[PDB]
């Protein structure tokens, strides 16, 4: 009630919002691949609070106790502002509504002339407000399924919280010393080797990062290994059976699916469209992952109503449903009003999936650490554009596209905060309070900081600085996808709805089955994270839960304490590095040398 | 006496030597770039041997036990045999004798029509017996200055003998178990990342050791640290001031000064002429190289002479000396009836200053690990070719050239077995009697195994398999080591005369002020190494002492004896993948991968 809810909190999160909020605008609105940044707002929000209740010592005033349930709500409250930023579609779905991306994509059936929108503090504010508070009233009932009910470790939002105890802990005890000096030397060196690999990542596809420890052939096929301690302390506190289903699914997509597949470049889709694309082996990608996602989801989803179903039958919840639904209403009233290209039940559809689809994400991103929220949105996009036609068929799944990815990408970046804050024994009613206020100043801020880029520079030409390549990207999705499924590959449907019963079928085996050989069965939506993301991200992950299980077998009661901390330093090393990364490519300071790797020429 | 000398000893020395001195010999006439293999006779002298007694003993046959101190011998007598495959320039001097290597260097003065002599089974042999026991003979009064009386560490020699020790100890301790366990576990890694390097280095100047860590600028000058676990290791075990001078060589060398003689790269020297010439920038090079060593080795002579002298007039080491001239008159008498072209002076002044030039090398390896003998016999072979006119100039060069190369040469080579055997507690006697066992069938092995190569294939041949470079490379040397002195740059002398003084007074300076003052004075000889070798050498040796300063601080009492193991298992590592490695050039499997380091093209 007190000592969370400060006014230096309120303070230090507006403007740990507002540069975060910038430094995520410039990046979206030049190269499109925005960072993640969560792990640096813990930092700055302890280094921006320290410095003020000292520097008021200094001068002599006294301030209140700056606890770890305070560096929470502050640190959420700056997430919540700035993910709107790259979450809101600035640089993908809503500067693809420019005339200048209109004219960009050229002439073609789908691309009628009242295609385009201009950008406006007004509307986008307002189209902000609405859509933006219906993924935070979702979260209230998903709270206690997937953070304490389920189990699920957010490896980021786990990292973040030892973290900030690390900061806050003033406790001399027998592990107590041992759990941070541990941390502290790993996380110097996963910082250093961060810091020491942008010198020779100074090109396409070359650094440590593109490693080919396997050869170049392997490589190509994504089953390389890169030195990223992130997905390998991402691995360390994940359970064997995640870490070995990502393994497997990397092993059926990209080492037996893919290149059979891509056997029929001529006869089951066009060989002309470049990959990447939903008519040409990309439509297999992201269809496939879904229903793998969908499969598994869907399973579980009915679990939770069947189960709540029974127990009321036989005898704050309906509270947060309620007032979803009163959002759900406003958005409804509102959002045609912006846009006359989309109808009433689009958006009565988009928030009657958005509990379905969102609590998927939120499960996904427990489990592998992964937030798919944009590739959701991708379908969406694709899906609304076809149910819609050459008229209103592009803006329609542009926007609609924008509000099922804002209520999926919402909903599992925000669950992090709350595993994080379970472990720092935050108070979740505090924790929703500063959801609501850094969301409200998101939708005020990222409007505001997108105009004063907008009015000042050019943004969206080709050729120049700052080139936005994902408005255009998204704009050719809606134009691909007002023709209907009939543009999607040969048997892509067939494939993806075996895939779909293929995950059920899991699903059911393993609530059935008696738990000792339950668990071996492996996950169905861990298995699809790596149909998008290479096995480099697969291998990362089995390579921690190795050095675990190594570490286990060597020392077992060393193991127990001290494997979350050294997982979250490798974690936090890596994230911390992100934001002088990121202020290095905001002043254009690119990396001197490339490192590439050549098959012996 | 015995239970060292055995026949079992003699019979494995004389395979591990046979086939050491094939795959030498290949790789000489292939590339010349003849590896180091002394770490891995140390491992087949064991292996054989053990695998011997074990099987007699499965067919019931008792064998005396296999101790260390003949797995010592075995691996002595083993070196000697191959180590005339390469210190006896059969792929850079013999072999620049050929006819085929005269007409290669084409038409010019000094390169008369009859400076060319042909291989052949008796002259190689006669050739190889008077001279190569020559160096045998100095090493019994170097033994006991350089070995224990200096106290230099030959990091090489006191690796290998730790892991012979290992390899035989028998004795449960509360440290020993320790000292193993921790060699073997970075045994395993530093072979492991040597063969995992093997991958990568599938081009020139590419790869791990190849690796630009401050920039493409500093590694074009050779300021770059390579990741060779064998000058790290060594570095550890040597002490701080002698890695200290060799960093403070490669600033003053390669940060200094060659960038502001190569200023001059038409007023001092041409520059039609390539660098790596006498002619240019590599007459500096060698000649002050070879001063600062002189500088130092010649007062260091003296003064172990003034001592000698001083102790006498107050008043086996002469027995030694009188077997030297033996051997000194036999090849005086001997080598100019080959060479018609050798004068018999030329011998008597090459046996002469032998004793002082084998002292200077065997004081650098004792040091910085570094063999120095065949760049002795580059500049020999300069001089003495001046030493004679148009006429008889060429041969003579290279002839006298492999005399002092050898003296040189296998006197540094086989100091690194008196400190292997100083501390397995070998006999010296059986030492030196392994000593000329090798060395005798080192003198027939060679000449053979070359002639076999020789009549079968095709040696010498710039555009096929078997090309020597270094054959061609040698008889340049000679050919412009015709005309005088006067083809050095301008200032070599005056350069060269000074680092020669300057290397003096540092010797002086070091023994006339107190040793509270006396142990900040650098080492003017391990200053010279990295001017002909770069500064990566110089990082890797301080990076070992760095490891060796923080690993004291944190725990004086473990890293005391816990530093020889790690760093002995850091050379041997990488000491041991030298022998699959060869295999693999044997047998031409190419690295698959090329690294590349390119400034962000
Ligand atoms: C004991 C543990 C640490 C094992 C270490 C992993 C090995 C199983 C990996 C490390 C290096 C890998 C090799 C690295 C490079 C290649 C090159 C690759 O050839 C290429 O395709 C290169 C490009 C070309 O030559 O066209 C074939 C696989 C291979 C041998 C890889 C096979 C698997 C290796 C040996
Ligand atoms: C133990 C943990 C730390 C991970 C180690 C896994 C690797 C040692 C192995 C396991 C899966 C293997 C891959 C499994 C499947 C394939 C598919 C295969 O793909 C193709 O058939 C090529 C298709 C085409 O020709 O386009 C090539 C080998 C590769 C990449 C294998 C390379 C080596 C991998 C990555
Ligand atoms: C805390 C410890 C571990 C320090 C780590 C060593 C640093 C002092 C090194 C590591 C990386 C080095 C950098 C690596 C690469 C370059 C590129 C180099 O630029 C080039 O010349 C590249 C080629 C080109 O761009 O033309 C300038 C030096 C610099 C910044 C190096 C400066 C020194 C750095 C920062
Ligand atoms: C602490 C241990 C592990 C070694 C670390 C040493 C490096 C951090 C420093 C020390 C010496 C430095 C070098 C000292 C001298 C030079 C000479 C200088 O050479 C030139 O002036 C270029 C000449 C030309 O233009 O051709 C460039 C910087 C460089 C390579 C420096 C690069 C960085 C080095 C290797
Ligand atoms: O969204 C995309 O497909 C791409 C790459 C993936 N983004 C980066 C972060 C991730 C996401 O949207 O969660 N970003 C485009 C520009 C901006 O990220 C935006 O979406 O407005
Ligand atoms: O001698 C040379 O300058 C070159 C490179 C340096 N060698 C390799 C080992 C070192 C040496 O001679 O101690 N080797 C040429 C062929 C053969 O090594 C030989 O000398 O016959
Ligand atoms: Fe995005
Ligand atoms: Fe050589």
């Amino acid at each position: 009630w007190q000592d969370e809810l400060t006014v230096r909190g309120l303070v230090a999160a507006l403007l740990i919002g507002f540069i975060y909020t910038v430094i995520v605008m410039k990046i979206a609105l030049t190269t499109g691949l925005v960072p993640t940044l969560n792990v640096s707002a813990a930092l700055l929000s302890f280094l921006a609070l320290r410095g003020w209740t000292r520097l008021l010592e200094r001068f002599g005033v006294v301030s209140r106790p700056f606890t770890r349930q305070e560096n929470t709500i502050v640190q959420t409250c700056g997430v919540a502002c700035y993910t709107i930023a790259f979450a809101g579609g600035f640089g993908s779905t809503l500067l693809g509504l420019n005339k200048k991306t209109y004219e960009l994509a050229g002439d073609s059936p789908g691309n009628v002339p009242g295609s385009w929108k201009e950008p406006g503090i007004g509307w986008m504010t307002g189209f902000l407000l609405a859509c933006s508070f219906g993924g935070l009233l979702t979260l209230i009932p998903l709270r206690q399924v997937l953070v304490v009910d389920y189990k699920l470790v957010y490896p980021s939002g786990t990292a973040t919280a030892i973290l900030i105890n690390g900061f806050h802990t003033d406790q001399g005890d027998k592990n107590s010393r041992k759990q941070i000096r541990g941390f502290l030397k790993y996380f110097g060196g996963s910082f250093l080797w961060s810091f020491f690999q942008w010198f020779y990542t100074g090109g396409d596809a070359c650094g440590f990062v593109q490693f080919p420890t396997f050869g170049l052939k392997a490589w190509k096929q994504t089953f390389y290994f890169d030195f990223s301690m992130t997905y390998v302390g991402a691995g360390m506190i994940c359970p064997h059976i995640v870490n070995i289903s990502t393994l497997l699914g990397a092993i059926i997509s990209w080492g037996i699916m893919w290149p059979l597949i891509s056997k029929n470049k001529g006869d089951w889709y066009p060989a002309k469209v470049p990959e990447s694309s939903m008519k040409s082996l990309y439509g297999y990608k992201a269809f496939i992952c879904i229903a793998l996602i969908m499969g598994d989801g869907m399973y579980h989803f009915i679990k939770i109503v069947g189960i709540t179903a029974m127990s009321m039958y036989r005898q704050p919840s309906w509270m947060a449903y309620a007032g979803y639904a009163l959002f759900s209403v406003l958005a409804v009233v509102t959002i045609p009003v912006m846009f006359k290209q989309v109808k009433w039940y689009y958006v009565v559809i988009a928030y009657v999936v958005a509990p379905m689809l969102g609590f998927a994400n939120s499960y996904g991103t427990g489990l592998t650490d992964i937030n798919m929220g944009y590739n959701y949105g991708k379908i969406a996009l694709f899906v609304f554009a076809g149910w819609a036609g050459k008229e209103n068929g592009v803006i329609a799944g542009l926007v609609a596209g924008t509000l099922v990815k804002q209520l999926v990408l919402i909903s599992a970046d925000l669950m992090q905060d709350f595993k994080t804050s379970y472990l720092t024994q935050t108070s979740p009613k505090s924790m929703m309070i500063a959801q609501v206020v850094g969301t409200a100043m998101g939708c005020i801020v990222s409007p505001l900081t997108f105009m004063l880029f907008y009015k000042a520079f050019d943004i969206g030409n080709p050729d120049g600085t700052w080139k936005a390549p994902y408005a255009l990207i998204y704009r050719n999705m809606a134009i691909l996808g007002v023709e209907g499924f009939s543009v999607l590959p040969k048997y892509c449907i067939v494939i993806s709805g075996g895939f779909f019963a293929f995950a059920a079928i899991l699903s059911i085996t393993r609530d059935v089955m008696p738990h000792k050989y339950a668990k071996y069965v492996p996950l169905p939506m861990a298995m699809a994270v790596p149909f998008l993301v290479g096995g480099s991200f697969a291998i990362d992950m089995c390579l921690g839960s190795l050095i675990v299980f190594a570490w286990t077998k060597i020392n077992k009661k060393e193991a127990g304490f001290m494997v979350p901390a050294v997982a979250s330093a490798l974690i936090c090393g890596d994230g911390i590095w992100t934001f002088p990364a990121s202020i290095l490519a905001l002043a254009k300071i690119k990396p001197p040398i490339c490192m590439k790797f050549l098959p012996a020429a």
